[PDB]
């Protein structure tokens, strides 16, 4: 469970990329957000999200985000 501020959220499709700590994005869609209702997020807050091994395309996947 990583904590980072998002790059960009797109809501139209589905999808988003998170930055934590660390240094390179992460894969984050609508089917890993963990809300309860509006799953979309903005670009400059924080969020959370549990880099998964085989849950996203390049890797690690948001499988459990949180809005912050």
């Amino acid at each position: 469970m990583k904590k980072g501020t998002v790059k960009w959220f797109n809501a139209e499709k589905g999808y988003g990329f998170i930055q934590q700590e660390e240094g390179p994005d992460v894969f984050v869609h609508f089917t890993a957000i963990e809300a309860d209702g509006f799953r979309t997020l903005n670009e400059g807050e924080h969020v959370e999200f549990e880099v998964e091994p085989g849950r996203g395309g390049k890797g690690p996947q948001a499988k459990k985000v949180r809005r912050i």
